[PDB]
């Protein structure tokens, strides 16, 4: 109940391979890398529907600037980006399907991860 100290520097050390991980992903990453702008990409609706958008450049942003206090709020946001994809995006589409390889890739990476950092 009372919560262990995690040093930012150790939360990035621990958790960027899981980060990396995704990134490598090719093609599956690609729209994932950089925050969208509904309105250039043609999808004016997606702030209406996604209240907390979230992509990986943001949560490197997030380790590399110390903004997490313990690892499950960095899973919490792969999980968000991966809940806004599935939310957003129709089954057949490439996003979703990219989605899902996505989770399985780092369904693998975090579990170890997860159970080191305690
Ligand atoms: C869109 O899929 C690909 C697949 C491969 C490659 C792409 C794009 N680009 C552009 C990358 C940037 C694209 C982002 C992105 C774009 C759209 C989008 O404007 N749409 C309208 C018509 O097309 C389908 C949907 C939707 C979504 C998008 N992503 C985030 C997660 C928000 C979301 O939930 N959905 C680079 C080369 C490889």
């Amino acid at each position: 109940m009372r919560k262990k100290i995690f040093k930012p520097e150790e939360l990035r050390q621990a958790l960027m391979p899981t980060l990396e991980a995704l990134y490598r992903q090719d093609p599956e990453s690609l729209p994932f890398r950089q925050p969208v702008d509904p309105q250039l990409l043609g999808i004016p609706d997606y702030f209406d529907i996604v209240k907390n958008p979230m992509d990986l450049s943001t949560i490197k942003r997030k380790l590399d600037t110390g903004q997490y206090q313990e690892p499950w709020q960095y899973v919490d946001d792969v999980w968000l980006m991966f809940n806004n994809a599935w939310l957003y995006n129709r089954k057949t589409s490439r996003v979703y399907k990219f989605c899902s390889k996505l989770a399985e890739v780092f369904e693998q990476e975090i579990d170890p991860v997860m159970q080191s950092l305690g």
